[PDB]
Formats: C-alpha cells, structure tokens, sequence
C-alpha cells in the first residue's frame, strides 16, 4: 500500500506494522478530523482514513485491513470511542518482568487494537540511585530500558504511565535485614508514613520516572489495615488512618509537584472535622482509579493472576457489563489490568482476547467484530485463542464465578496428601483435561509465533489428567487395600509424571524466557522441584508398603476435608485456590 | 546388680535402663532420704544409694555406674541438686513431631542424667474434639499417644508438661480457609480476644489434656505486637494490649481452673488504674517462665533451631552462666528447650551434650564429670558428640555471638544468585567444612545407635564444601571470562554436587523418619526439591554461555550485596540467617 499525509514518524510505524496489515496494492490518504474517532471511506482501492487521535491510526488500518480481507471492496467505517484513554497495565513485580522485546511486541498489538496508553506496574522493579536494595535481583529496569519502552511506545503514539507503590505492597523490597531499608518500615508490606528516610525514598523514585518524558503516574495509595498500627503506633501512639493516608498522600503530592507530575491513585481512601477538610482539598489534586475485577478512572480485569492458565472469558462477562455501567457513568479512561499474583506464572500474551475485547467494547460497543479484528492484531483465529482458557474451564461451572483455578492447585497439590482433592471430580475433570489437551495440540499446531504458549497449555492439560488418575487412584486403591493396583502405579504411572513434569518445566521456562527476564524464574524451579521431589516421595512411599517395609503410609490414613469453603455458599465442588505454599503442603513452610 | 528397697515400678525401670547401666555384680541398697538429693556410697561390692525425689534414682545409679567404670570401688558420692524441678522441652510444633519410640528413648536418656520433667511443645499438634482442621495433616498427637508417653516419664517418676497457646503462634491452625477457623483470629498467628468461639477453642484444648494425669500446663500467653489490631480492632476499636491481655487470661484461667489444672506462662504480661491491679490479681493465680537463651521458672536454652547442626558449644557457654545467676536468685525451677524453628531441620538428639551440661549444672554446679556421665547416658564419648556442632563451628567466630548458622543458610543458597556469598570465606570456610566432614566421619564409625545422625552431619560438611567451591568458583571464572573453568565445574563438579544432595536428602529422611512421625517431611522435600532444580538451572545456565547460546548470565552479572547487618557492629563476615524462603531466593515465594 502506498500513502499520502503520513508524518516520518508515521511512516516508521508502518514499517513496523507491515506484518500484520496487509493492504496490499492499494492507496490511502489520511486526514486528522475530531468528528468521530474512527473514518474508513473508499473503493477501488482508494481509501481514506480520518483519525482523531494520532494513535488511533493504527486501529483505522486494522479496521481497512480487516474489511479488505473480508472481500469487501468498498469500504464505510465509523467509530465513535467511548473513552478517551484506554490502557493496558502489565504487571511487572510478581516475579514476571516483560523483556523489551516483548514490552515492544504487545505495543505493536495494543497500537492495533487502539489502546491509547501501555503501562507497567513496578512495587520494586525499577532502579532507584542510592537505595541498592530496590530491586535487588528481581531483574528491576534501568531508566534507559524503562525510556526504551516509552520512547517506542511514543513511536505509535501512545502514551506510557508507570504504576508503582508509594505507601504498601512493597513486600519484596522490606525483607532485606540492612538498617536502611528495616527503618522504613512499618509493619509487613508498609512502609513508614512519617519517616523522612521515607519521603527520601520516595523523592528517588520520582527522580528514576523524571528522566521519562511522561508526567503521568499511579502512585497506588491504596488502604491497607495496618497502616499506622506497626513501628508507627510504637512511636507515635494510635492515629486515625485516614488521617495518617492524609498525612502522607499530602507529601507524597508535594514531591510530585516538585517532579511536575499528575498522579492518579486508588480511590479507597476517599470512600475527625478537620481529617474531612484536609481530605476534600487533597481529592483535587490527584485522578481516582475505580478498581472492579468481578475524576475517576475505570480498572477493568484481564484475568491472567490465577496460576499457569487465563480466564478470557471471564473476562468478557465482565468486559461486557463493565462497560455499560462505564458509559452510563460517563467514564473516559479505562485501564485493563493484567495482574500476576503469586510468582507470574501466566503467559504475558494470554490475554490478548480479553485485550481485543475492551478495544471493541470501546470503540464498537459490541464483540461484532471481535474474530476479524483480532486477526489482523495476532495472525490468529479469536476463537482457537480463546481455547487457552481450558484448563480452567471445567464443564459445568457457573459461568459468573471469578478465580475458580483448577490449572494451578490441581498440579501443585500434594500426591500422598492432596489438599484439594475434594474439590476435584476425579473422572469429569480428568476427561475434561485429557480432550483439552488434544485440542490445544491441535491449535498449537497452527499458532505460529504463539505456539509456544498453546504448547505449554496442551502439556499441562496431559499432565493435570493423568496427575488426577494417579492422585485420586492412590486414594482409592489404599482405602480398598488394593496393593496389586498400587504397584501398577508406581511400576508404570509415576515414570510417566515424573517425566511429563520435567517437560513441562522445560517447556514452561522456554515460555518464561521468551517473554521475561530470567530474574523470578528462579521461585518457579523451586515449586516444580518441590513437585518433582514429592512425587519421588509418592513413589517409595508406597514402594515400601507395597514391598512390606511399612506396615501403613501414614498420609494415606488420614481423613481430607474440603480445603476452603470459598464456594460453599454457591454449591460449587471445584474452588479458588491461590497461593502455592498453602496448596503444596500443610506444614509450616515460610513461618518460624 | 541385685537390690533391696526397690518398688515393682523401679524394678520395671532397671530392666528398661539396663542397657545403660553397667552395675556389674554388685549389691545395692535403697534409702530414701532428703538430707540431700543424691548419695552414693559402698565399697567391695555393695554400695547403699538414697535419693530425696524417686526419680532421682536413675541419676544416682548413673553416678554409681560410672564411678564403677573409673575403676573405684571405694565410691562416696552425695549431690544436692539447686533445682526442685528440671525440665527438657522438646518442640513438636515446627514440622517435627517426636515419634513414641523416640520420646520413650529420650524419657530413658533424662531420666539417666537427673530431669524431673519431660515438655512437648505443641501449637496444633494434639487433636481436640469438633475442630477437625486443628492439627490436620501436621501429625498431631492422639489423646492415647500423649498417654502414652506421660505414663512412660511416670515409669522413671518424672512428670510431663504440655506445652501449648492459648492466643498466639498458632500459624499451622489459622491459615484454613474456612468460616470455623477464620472466625477465630485476630491477625497474622494470634486468636481474637473476647470471641466466645475462641474460648470454645480452648475449653477444647483443655478438655483433651485433661486425660492425662498432670495438671501442670504451660499456656503460653506471651505478648504480640499485633494483638487486638486485626478483627478485634474492626469489631472494638482500639484497646490497651494489656488490658486485652488481662481480658484474655482470666478467661483461660477460668477454663483451667474447671478442669483442675495449675497453669504456668511467659513473665512478658506482667513487666490505667484499674489495669494495673487486675494485673496484680491474676499473676497470683499463675507461675511464670523467663526465657533467656543468648515465683519465677527460668527457661534456657538448648540450641537445635537453627537448621540442620545445633549449637552444643553455645548452649554451654550460655548455661553455665545462667546456672550462676538462677542459683544467685534462688530460681526453684529450669526449663532447657529444644526449639525447631523454621521446618524442624535439627536431630530430635541433636542436643544430648547440652541436656547432660544442664544436668550436670544443677546437680554439682560444675562439669567435671559430664564426659564420665555422658557415657552412661548415650554409650560415647562427650567430647566426641560435641563435634556434632561442627558444620556452624567456623574458625575463629567469637564464641559468645548466637545463632551464627553456615550449616542452613550456605545449604539452602542459591548457585547462580548467592544471596550470603559475602558472609562467605572461600577457601577458609570451605577448608573447615572439608575437614569437619572426615572427622565426622570418623565418629560416625564408633557412634553406634546415634551413627546417624553423625552420618547427616558428615555429609553435609562434606556438600557445603563443594557447593562453596563451585558457587565462589563460577562467580571468580564469570568474572574473568574464564569459560574453560566454567565447562570443567559443569561437566565434573556440578553432577557430583547433584548426586551429594540427592544423597544427603536420603541420609535426612532417613533421620527423620527415626525421630518423627511422616509429617513435616514434605516441606524438607519441597525445600531440597527446589535446591536441587536451581542446581540443575545453574549447570544449564552455565552451558548455554559456554556453548555461546546465550550472551551473558544475566545473573552473575549482578552486584551482590550483604544479605544482612545483624553483626555489622561486631565485625563478622558469617552471619544469622534463619529463614529459608529469604534465604533461597529474592524472588516472591509466599507472598502475593
Ligand atoms: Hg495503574
Ligand atoms: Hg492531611
Ligand atoms: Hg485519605
Ligand atoms: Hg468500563
Ligand atoms: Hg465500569
Ligand atoms: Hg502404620
Ligand atoms: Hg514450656
Ligand atoms: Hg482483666
Ligand atoms: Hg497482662
Ligand atoms: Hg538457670
Ligand atoms: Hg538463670
Ligand atoms: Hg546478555
């Protein structure tokens, strides 16, 4: 294709998005017109496109791209945006830091999209000069690597904001036992509101983000229950929290200002006489973030903080309302947040439908166009990508419940003592896994660039089946004395696992490396070689009672109760369960 | 040896602690009489022994047995002991339950060197009835098991004390997701103060010891920062900690008197108005401990919490001093714990040597028969098991400095990212272990029943060796560009470490599964399980640099800093470190 009206600039991204367009021998002329977002007018191979913001160019010819493919020849396409910024937030501080070349590959998708706005959510991952701890071995950027993703989002015309930590969530950096990090502590993950050697800290992360070009940050400044109740309250006595948030959030504002930045926060804090005035003059100088997963910005969920699998399409249920109430209030920004929780074990990429989702919702207000627009972004079919979800798409789940995550529990659960084994339906869910399995073998097939992530999803599937047949096996054939069946097991099945989690590990770190720094993998080797280690346990365990060597295993003897009864309620045997050291084993594993 | 005087209870005992006692053929007779704890006298083959306490008799027939050995036949041996009540508390509560066999070993082992009292500190680790999560899959202590082994310490006239909390270090219990367990706490590892269900807990907790014989319980009730600031500060507001804690025990206090038991507490509580002298009145209804391990009971300390190789040396030092000041005050009552911190890593027999200095102490306020009494108590020589110190006994560390533990943390560090490399002495610290490994050796070979754990500790020295060798080795031959160096550590040194961890968790379990029942091993595996896939990681890592497949290891590219600076002020490269989740990797693990 060839143009007229394209900035230099312009003409580079074009270069870089070539790939997937695919205009072919056609002209384009382009125009800035603010009468609607979107304009694709033309036949014959002559088109014009209007855009009113220069980002959103980028989606105009996604929008040409797709309408060609689709054998149309003339061409009349209007879109009228609902929001005036729609982001997309990464996060970047539970173990997964995005490398640049993936950081620059998911730009290049959101710019296809329409996302006006790429931001990264760093607690600790980011250099502060003179605080050497900051990040210390968690792969934290550099500010020429933080101005290298900006700089090439800016490319495209979009924006770049950094998420950091101002007050809590700052766990990974408080547990070093050096005097100048433990006295800005208050308690757990909080630092100490009131501490200058606080503020000073502070004042250094506004000076890392002061090399960027941009003046848009998110400060966090969510409430947390123990502000103020930690070394704050032995020094100080007990004080109101929202108080104590006032008090800080007024000088963490006031570096800012120094720094000339716009800072946008959690809205929690503004849900005595003069506690009330000060909180009143403070809500005016900052940007409120509405945060909702199941002057004030929406944060919609991408669902990829569950464990190894996303749940797309939990988040286009939610997507879909979100976004009505989102209109109806008026909203103009909205940021999809892709969360990590617990170690980042979801791939970086696993959202990309959810992504298309809220580029349609915003732009269309309908999923019309969803599969035509969503192949000019990722080269695949939106349905075969929406089939990365499976290992958590247990049949006959309530469509409506959030965090139901059998990907991960079912793998870290113990064998000879499974925590979570009631919440699992040993034949339902096992044939769900095995079929999955096969038909992300298939996708994988013809993923291209993607494969990768269909490959570790179909591996895990086979190994979740037959890691079910065994665990649920064990139980069965002990309870019954069935010590024929036991030693079937260990002769041939616990090879088999033992293996296919050695390759699964293997394929998930290639997936790890492909997207992130290696910094974090490191937690992911120690729960697959805990895994590994217990497994080798299952086996002699049961060797020796089988062999005569014990006269009972012990673990085996003992009565499982239902792990949680987070579901209780709504009826559900399958749960939510989310932090690996409660899953793998109920001893004591982190505690003194 | 014949006798006249003995009771069928004592008979019975003899024939228990024979073994033991080598009296040859000779004639003795019993007296009871309380003019002094112990005498011993006879000559030619008959020999009269008296004791003030029943129990009291194992030790005096220790003494008569060795003085026999020294060749005396003239024997003239009277002690008066400075302690009406001397107990060993053995943790059961940090992944490591005792076994019945190996309780009953130990009750043998104090009933030889003079204890009054055996203690199980115990958490969660006794079943109550309707709470069905408490102590769930921790191996926890039936009602008939805890009977078991009280009426065994009754065989030798000794008592027992349960040791358990009654308001916090109750971590195991909380962490069930579950309404009938959350509904119970406060925050972090403390119950909620002035719920009724949480007094239903503990009614509970005293219903089940009340099948035992004693009714001597410690209670625990030491003070937590974080008390009343969770739950009960959302249902209450706030309150004065000691008022809560004045709130708290009398409740418990009115459940132990209902079942007849005298209870015995941390002093912490007792360093407004009406406060104060509610204070006064319950410190009267309760005896309480003062611990110091670095109407008054003084708890000191028998060091085997600090990972795989206690402190003997330290325990020692820190004993004979605290048996001056106790007698100085006229202390009635010692405690000597057997703390577990962080997984229960250290032999349940770890500390034999510390336990006879105690013993010793208290019965001749000197240690100048304890290798002569240690021989009767454990059949080997004293000096000899104290080496079982070795793998934490660096050369030169000043003696009086605690916890200083390169046995745990140079083990469970990472190769590729050494977080205590700094704190390490290359070629000193690795010269150290290299030779405690063959003088371990050595001992293992004339340890007899104990050769176990003597084989443990001679592995390890042995491992940590070689692990400093190659983990200093690949940050030197990396800095200097020395992939020759590099390929030799990866194709000869790295699968021989492999294979000495591997071996050296087989040597573990195998004291594990000696001491303690099955539970709790499972984070050990997890724990070795890891550190052997990081291994493998560092190997392949390594390779792929080697092979020019990768670039860099970014990893050893990074500055390492000081992991702490707990003995900054006293000079020391070794340090403290005691946890193995920070220990292992600056990555979240536990956290969210
Ligand atoms: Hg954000
Ligand atoms: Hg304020
Ligand atoms: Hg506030
Ligand atoms: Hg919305
Ligand atoms: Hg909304
Ligand atoms: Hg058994
Ligand atoms: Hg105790
Ligand atoms: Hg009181
Ligand atoms: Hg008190
Ligand atoms: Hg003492
Ligand atoms: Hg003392
Ligand atoms: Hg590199």
């Amino acid at each position: 294709a060839t143009f007229l009206g394209l900035s230099s600039k312009q003409e580079k991204a074009l270069v870089r998005l070539d790939k997937y367009l695919n205009l072919g021998e056609i002209a384009v002329s382009l125009v800035t017109d603010s009468a609607t977002s979107i304009k694709v007018e033309g036949r014959q191979g002559y088109y014009q496109v209007s855009y009113k913001q220069p980002h959103q160019l980028y989606r105009a010819l996604a929008l040409l791209s797709a309408a060609l493919r689709s054998g149309q020849d003339e061409v009349q396409i209007e879109e009228e945006a609902a929001y005036e910024d729609l982001a997309y937030m990464a996060d970047c501080s539970r173990n997964a830091v995005l490398n640049l070349s993936s950081a620059k590959k998911m730009i290049e998708v959101l710019a296809l999209m329409g996302y006006s706005t790429f931001e990264l959510y760093m607690e600790d991952t980011y250099e502060i000069e003179n605080q050497p701890y900051f990040g210390y071995f968690r792969g934290r950027y550099t500010v020429a690597e933080l101005q290298e993703i900006e700089d090439y989002a800016a490319d495209f015309d979009m924006s770049f904001v950094p998420c950091i930590q101002t007050l809590a969530h700052l766990s990974a950096f408080v547990k070093w036992g050096i005097k100048e990090v433990q006295e800005l502590r208050d308690v757990e993950d909080i630092l100490l509101i009131g501490e200058e050697k606080v503020y000073d800290l502070i004042e250094g992360m506004f000076q890392t983000m002061a090399h960027l070009h941009t003046r848009k940050i998110n400060i966090g400044m969510d409430e947390a229950h123990l502000v103020g109740l930690g070394r704050y309250l032995i020094k100080h006595g007990f004080q109101n929290r929202s108080l104590l948030m006032c008090q800080h959030l007024e000088r963490v504002l006031d570096i800012a200002d120094k720094y000339g930045f716009n800072c946008q926060m959690w809205s929690d804090m503004f849900f005595p006489e003069e506690t009330r005035v000060y909180l009143d003059r403070l809500k005016e100088r900052v940007t409120l973030v509405y945060w909702d997963y199941y002057d004030i910005a929406f944060a919609g969920g991408a669902w990829k903080w569950i464990g190894f699998t996303p749940h797309n399409h939990f988040s286009r249920l939610v997507a879909i309302e979100a976004n009505k109430a989102c209109r109806k209030n008026q909203v103009k920004e909205v940021i999809v947040t892709g969360w990590g929780d617990n170690g980042g074990e979801t791939s970086q990429f696993s959202v990309l439908p959810a992504l298309q989702i809220w580029a349609e919702l915003a732009y269309r207000n309908d999923l019309k166009k969803v599969s035509e627009h969503f192949l000019v972004s990722t080269g695949l079919d939106f349905d075969d990508f929406m089939k990365i979800d499976l290992a958590n798409l247990l049949p006959d789940l309530p469509d409506n419940l959030s965090g139901i995550n059998p990907n991960r529990y079912v793998l870290y659960q113990d064998v000879l003592c499974p925590l979570l084994e009631q919440h699992i339906r040993p034949e339902k869910d096992k044939q769900h896994f095995a079929s999955s399995a096969q038909q992300l073998g298939e996708i994988s097939k013809r993923a291209g660039e993607y494969a990768y992530i269909f490959e570790t999803q179909a591996q895990l599937n086979a190994l979740l089946a037959l890691k079910i047949s065994i665990t649920s096996g064990i139980q069965k054939a002990y309870r019954n004395g069935d010590k024929e069946h036991l030693s079937a097991l260990a002769e041939k099945d616990f090879p088999q696992l033992y293996q296919m989690v050695e390759d699964f590990s293997d394929q998930f770190s290639r997936q790890w490396q492909q997207e992130n720094k290696i910094f974090g993998l490191d937690t992911i080797d120690i729960r697959f070689g805990g895994l590994l280690k217990r497994i080798k346990r299952a086996q002699e365990r049961l060797e020796q009672f089988i062999s005569g060597q014990i006269d009972c295993v012990e673990e085996l003897e003992q009565e499982i109760l239902p792990f949680n009864d987070f579901y209780k309620d709504q009826g559900l045997t399958a749960t939510t369960a989310n932090q690996w050291h409660l899953i793998a084993t109920a001893s004591t594993i982190y505690t003194t």
